[PDB]
């Protein structure tokens, strides 16, 4: 059958299925995506005035961030269950093509919306010393920017073009690693001038920032992280991907935001923790 | 008919099917379900002001709670509808596979919120007083997902393999009475040094608690609790399963946290009830 | 053919078809009911701190009904448009299974936030005298739920059981005379130690009540109210019956909702109307 | 075909079907329709505070009249698009009865909100001299009623019986004329005693009124407005039709509703314009 | 295949069909454009009280645009995925009719909201010295609709009368040129006697009005800037159009929005950037 330029999730749906627990496992790991993102659209309104006025901007770009996720999530949910139909005779979900193929290129531009907001609303939390505000928003937008686009470009060939597939895909890291260094420095300087109670969610900020977003080039290689017919290259691979996704975008949206809150009210000069 | 690794809802609905009146109630109670989460959702914003702002933070995880058990139940109402179709000649709903098999593992995963929340939630509205805060909380979220994700393992095999359906469940009970330990203490925690109108709430909280929780383990075992051949095997035992979901739904989010509400009332210092 | 334990919808559906006229207006009575309840919230929201403090919980509960009436009754809508289908032959539409049979049971089973809440929620504007609180909130929601759950069940045999349809009625009927009883008590003892405004307005509201929810009974015996093959056993009384609801749903949910509004304005000690 | 009693767009779509810039444009008119009126919805929420209490009912009341309107607008463009399909053989629209005939009646139902709303509304900026005003409400909302059933009643028939269409048309008129009538005279009153700026307006709000409400009954009318076979009875009357509800939607009840917040704060104690 | 006065989209899509990556890409950065807007939504609603209250209708303004392009980028998302099918047997997406053709008429209309609001709401927050508030305002409205109505006229004959498209689009032009020079006006006098801070920001609308607007002429003449059997008379050109409207709507709507707000903080009397 001819796919194309499609994502793996299609040819292991079009040859082998997905068995009842991987067809179903998938539908509900992106349910309880959405379902946590809009819990947390709630959360973050509910809570503004928890910190002093000049914080409540990070409030704000966490809900802003919480409704792209959730109606990303709910539409990729609904895509999910309209791409594989069960098959009586054998009782494996296959391709049905009449819903659409699946592809994950669905999150990757509404990244354009995550990575930007993500990265900036740090900068309403922290102070910084040495570095312009401008100037690290202005790194973290163009690089945050190019890694997507061409990260975006790749996924599409990771079945089609393995050569392709790696090039973007390497290209997209080189951006992703000066992310990686333009966050720690402003970790770094946040600290600087603090609480010692405030230093430690930085602290805690940098190890979920820099495990959650790995998580993402780890989605990207999945089907291949086991090397060729490996373990991976299966319905097990598919859960796995959409499974990591889904813990990355709680970590690295929610628990992100809730952290920052609690820094943005140890910061507040009424509020204490 | 080779179904797998599903849910006994499945196995009725392919071989004896569903009369109008298990369909119609199964589809009613769930309608209902959901229906109570988004008027509880409405109720928990709109009395965020009724208690001191320590305790507010109760109100907004309850809220959490009830759109995220909103999402889920409205998305498995539809899920119910869409898995049986009406057969003419014989009149009475059987499975109709075009949408999917019927799976309560949607509701299972969905709980790495509701659980976590509704216990943490009261560690905003109850003081501690031999037990440490961070400790409570990490012993909670830890055996709430133990729980949790050995049960979802579980119910896939309720039909398939009575034997890991049976372990699975016992592993998963283990924690369940770790939860109940720790939640116990709290209560009697809380209870210390609080006016006796508080500490009745609190006596009414755990009776609750106590009932409502267990009714899930209940849903759980429900299709076999008249044994091999039983009375519950059958269109009664589906139906009997999401009443009882029903009643611990709203039993354990709705009203759990409006007794939590009229106690931050009476532990207010403006307010009185 | 064989449809079981239905309502008498499908069996007019199923054998005489829908005229343009009647399939069309129950499905715009039925939006018209939806949109009323959404608007209704809308309102209830708005005008919350047009009462004082004490009052505003009776505003909130309406908030809920609405909630609760509004997805009912979208939901229903939606159900009606799906169960019947035009045929192009003969220009009637008919019975279409394959969108499941129409059932009015989805309104019973929500009953049970709207019946409650609304009996609760006149407890929060007047005061008691003689009756104990907490003696009459138990009362109205005993009953309630017993008058709901036996009308539910009797409602799946109006066609199939007229026995059994009946019986059960009159078992519902003995705890709505219960509500009446216990309301009226209730209307009494508001009117005492209140301004005449409060009083004149306690009076409507008790004829409202009286009338309002006699037409849902009204509504369970609609086909069988002009006998054996009368005049509203067929379209006619089936447009007749949604009409009735959609009558009662208004009167008892949003016009009483106004009423009390207006009944804890004048009660309030700041305002005016 | 045989439709029976059902609207003029069916049987253009039935017959000559609809090109696609009569089937677009019909679709997109609908569309801006509901967008207008949501939009609106949020227009008069966020302007609440902008008048004086007294006058925030106004405000209120619009909003209402938003959901309404929002909501019939929004489940009409859908039943457009569902009630008529591309043939791809001759590459027009046609009536795709799977989808429901198409009916303007839900308009009218909903009418039975819009108009009283609108008509009461007024009543809470202008003070009246010489009317009551509960008794300009009665007769508002009585003859408000009466119009929009007697033409619900008519427009059944517009094609089916002409006569049937125009004595309801005819009976519906004569309620319209008596409305007219009373609001004159309210608007006269409500001049008596104010600002050059608040008369401005009024005498605004009388020709907005005037003419808006007029367009109701052209739409009636629109298929037949070129007399027999005439321009109108075609694609190019169904686009007209929908086209001037809409304009009229937009006139009576969004702009109604700004200029009437205009004359609040002319009319505001503590607001200037 | 008969098309008609159809956008070229439904040419492309019946003749050579969509690959993978070109229906896929459509498809997501429509979805991106409604995510985006949904979120400024909320951006700008929980931003209002950031400026003075003079100030704070350009927020309001933001907002009503919001949710009219999130409706139409929302309902066109869907219109996309509906109008076009996958083809196993070639394997890309064709024309599918009975999901309706696509039309690119449904954003015109809706401009008829977007465009009045965008011209109308920076006359909050700059003000004018040689122009009338009315006369700008009138002008902006006159000119924004001959403009929107005369290319909604023209792009429905993009494909069946180029004379026709390109006259119409000529006429357009002639009221857009227009546009831009009221506005230029307005920037001008906007920036007399306010600080070189709210200066440099109206430097950046002028620029930020000027590219974005004119982007949308561009997606207009998308499929012929390669002249004919162009590298753009293709599913690439499909791709570039709604690339260029999204990037044109997110640039025209929401950063034009957002510098607005940035311009209200500095000339309010309490606030700072
Ligand atoms: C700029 C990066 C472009 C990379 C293109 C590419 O990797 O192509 C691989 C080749 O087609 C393998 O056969
Ligand atoms: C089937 C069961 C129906 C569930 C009932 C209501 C669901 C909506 C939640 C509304 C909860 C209202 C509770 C309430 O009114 O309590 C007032 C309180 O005692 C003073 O603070
Ligand atoms: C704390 C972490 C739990 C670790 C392991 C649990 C292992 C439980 C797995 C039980 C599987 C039982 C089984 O597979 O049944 C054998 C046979 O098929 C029946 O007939
Ligand atoms: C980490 C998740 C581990 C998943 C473990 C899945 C175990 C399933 C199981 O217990 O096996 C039953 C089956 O019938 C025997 O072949
Ligand atoms: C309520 C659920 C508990 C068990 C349900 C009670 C048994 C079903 C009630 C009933 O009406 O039985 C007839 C059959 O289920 C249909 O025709
Ligand atoms: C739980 C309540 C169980 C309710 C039991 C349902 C009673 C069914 C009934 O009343 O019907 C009798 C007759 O068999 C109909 O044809
Ligand atoms: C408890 C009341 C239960 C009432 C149930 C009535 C059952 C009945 O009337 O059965 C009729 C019989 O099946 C022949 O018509
Ligand atoms: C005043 C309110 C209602 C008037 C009641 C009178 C209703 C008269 C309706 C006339 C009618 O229905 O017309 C019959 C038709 O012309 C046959 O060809
Ligand atoms: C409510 C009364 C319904 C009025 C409908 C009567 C009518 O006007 O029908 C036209 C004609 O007489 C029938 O073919
Ligand atoms: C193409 C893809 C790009 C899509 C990205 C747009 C994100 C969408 C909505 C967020 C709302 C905008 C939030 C911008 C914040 C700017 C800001 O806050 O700066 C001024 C501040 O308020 C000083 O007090
Ligand atoms: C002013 C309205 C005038 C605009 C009408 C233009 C129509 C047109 O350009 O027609 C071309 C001709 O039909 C090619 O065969
Ligand atoms: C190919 C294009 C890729 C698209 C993705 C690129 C990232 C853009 C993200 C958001 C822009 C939102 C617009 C906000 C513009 C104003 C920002 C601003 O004013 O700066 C903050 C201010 O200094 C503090 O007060
Ligand atoms: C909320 C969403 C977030 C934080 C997304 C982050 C995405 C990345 C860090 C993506 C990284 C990638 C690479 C570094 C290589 C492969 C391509 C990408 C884009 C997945
Ligand atoms: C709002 C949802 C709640 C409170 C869910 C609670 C779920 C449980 C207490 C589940 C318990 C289970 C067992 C103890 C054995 C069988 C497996 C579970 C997960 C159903
Ligand atoms: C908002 C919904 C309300 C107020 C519903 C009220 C329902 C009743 C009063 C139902 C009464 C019934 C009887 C007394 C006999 C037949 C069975 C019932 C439940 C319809
Ligand atoms: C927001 C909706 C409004 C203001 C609707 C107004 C409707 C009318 C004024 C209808 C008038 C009619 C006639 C006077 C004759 C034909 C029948 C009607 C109902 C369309
Ligand atoms: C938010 C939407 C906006 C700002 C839309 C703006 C639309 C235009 C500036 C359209 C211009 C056109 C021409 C000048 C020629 C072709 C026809 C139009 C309407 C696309
Ligand atoms: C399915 C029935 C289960 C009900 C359990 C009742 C809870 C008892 C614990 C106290
Ligand atoms: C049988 C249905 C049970 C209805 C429950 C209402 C009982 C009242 C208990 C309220 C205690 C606060
Ligand atoms: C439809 C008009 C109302 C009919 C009256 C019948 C009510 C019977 C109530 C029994 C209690
Ligand atoms: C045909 C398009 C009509 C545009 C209406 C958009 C809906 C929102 C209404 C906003 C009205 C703005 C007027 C503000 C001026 C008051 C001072
Ligand atoms: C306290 C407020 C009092 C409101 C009284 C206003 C009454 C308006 C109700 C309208 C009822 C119209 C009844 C029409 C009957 C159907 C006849 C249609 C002709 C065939
Ligand atoms: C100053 C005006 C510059 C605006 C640029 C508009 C270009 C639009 C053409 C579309 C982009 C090319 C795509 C092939
Ligand atoms: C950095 C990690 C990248 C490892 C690249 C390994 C490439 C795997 O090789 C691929 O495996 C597929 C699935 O088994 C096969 O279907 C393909 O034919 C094969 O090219
Ligand atoms: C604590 C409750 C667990 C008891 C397990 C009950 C054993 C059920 O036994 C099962 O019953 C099914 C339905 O009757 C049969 O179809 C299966 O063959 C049988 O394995
Ligand atoms: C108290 C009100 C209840 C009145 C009961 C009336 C009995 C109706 O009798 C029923 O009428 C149906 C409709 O034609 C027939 O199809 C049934 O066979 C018949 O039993
Ligand atoms: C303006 C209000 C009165 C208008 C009445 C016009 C009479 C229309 O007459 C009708 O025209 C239809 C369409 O041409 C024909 O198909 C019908 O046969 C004819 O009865
Ligand atoms: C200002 C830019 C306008 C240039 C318009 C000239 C291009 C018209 O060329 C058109 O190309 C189409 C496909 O490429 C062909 O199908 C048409 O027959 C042809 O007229
Ligand atoms: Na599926
Ligand atoms: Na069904
Ligand atoms: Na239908
Ligand atoms: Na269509
Ligand atoms: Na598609």
């Amino acid at each position: 059958q001819e796919l194309g330029n499609a994502n793996f999730e299609n040819f292991i749906g079009a040859t082998e299925g997905f068995s009842e627990i991987a067809y179903q496992f998938t539908s509900h790991i992106l349910t309880l995506g959405y379902a946590v993102m809009l819990a947390g659209l709630l959360y973050f309104i509910l809570t503004i005035k928890n910190v002093d006025k000049k914080f409540q901007m990070s409030n704000i770009l966490s809900a802003v961030v919480m409704v792209s996720a959730f109606l990303l999530l709910y539409a990729q949910a609904q895509n999910w269950t309209s791409s594989f139909t069960f098959n009586e005779e054998v009782g494996r979900y296959f391709l049905d093509p009449s819903g659409d193929l699946f592809n994950n290129g669905y999150r990757y531009l509404n990244w354009l919306i995550d990575v930007p907001m993500l990265l900036f609303q740090i900068l309403f939390v922290v102070s910084l010393t040495t570095s312009k505000f401008s100037s690290v928003r202005n790194q973290f937008w163009f690089s945050g920017a190019m890694m997507i686009i061409t990260g975006y470009i790749g996924q599409f060939y990771e079945v089609s073009n393995l050569t392709a597939f790696l090039v973007w895909g390497a290209i997209s890291s080189a951006f992703f690693f000066h992310i990686l260094w333009v966050m720690k420095k402003v970790i770094n300087e946040g600290k600087e001038g603090i609480s010692p109670a405030g230093q430690k969610i930085l602290s805690n900020i940098w190890i979920l920032f820099l495990i959650s977003w790995t998580l993402y080039p780890g989605a990207y290689l999945m089907p291949y992280l086991t090397g060729v017919d490996g373990f991976l290259y299966s319905e097990d691979g598919v859960m796995a991907r959409q499974l990591v996704y889904t813990i990355a975008d709680v970590s690295s949206k929610v628990i992100y935001g809730v952290l920052l809150g609690n820094l943005a009210i140890t910061l507040s000069k009424n509020k204490e923790l």
